[PDB]
């Protein structure tokens, strides 16, 4: 049930996990959880999401708690500040180390508790 997008595989799981354990799922399964990198791939998400809450690969790296993807793409935080949901990121309880698509918009991304349980978006290039 991967969906095909611009030249990787998407899978929406039916199952939901800790951000970490779904990551290691996705390990298990030769992919990460998803990195967003353009408009275009924000909107595949989150419509694809259909108004639901799913993990994706935003995760704080470094002592500054900067965001970063959990594969390894560099983070671009002035490409992505319009990928947030009005008031995102909040570090609310100051344990919102973990990013999720959350609305169903282009302002989409909610920073949640690491040990939340939802369901997750892995992303898997194809390679021919
Ligand atoms: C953990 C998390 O996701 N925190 C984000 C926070 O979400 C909370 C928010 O959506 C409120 C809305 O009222 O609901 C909270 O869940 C509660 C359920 O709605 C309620 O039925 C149940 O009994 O209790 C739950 C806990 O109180 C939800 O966690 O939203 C803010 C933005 O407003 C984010 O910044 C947080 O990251
Ligand atoms: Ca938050």
């Amino acid at each position: 049930g991967w969906k095909y997008f611009k030249g990787n595989f998407y899978y929406f799981s039916l199952i939901p996990k800790t951000w970490y354990s779904a990551e290691q799922f996705c390990v298990s399964r030769n992919s990460h959880l998803t990195s967003v990198t353009s408009e275009s791939e924000q909107e595949f998400l989150y419509k694809t999401a259909g108004g639901l809450i799913y993990w994706i690969g935003l995760t704080k790296a470094g002592m500054e708690g900067d965001w970063s993807w959990v594969d390894d793409t560099p983070f671009n935080k002035v490409q992505s500040a319009r990928f947030w949901i009005p008031g995102e990121p909040n570090n609310a309880g100051n344990n919102e180390h973990c990013g999720n698509i959350k609305a169903p918009s282009l302002q989409a991304w909610n920073d949640a508790p690491c040990d939340k349980t939802f369901l997750f978006i892995c992303k898997r290039p194809y390679v021919p």
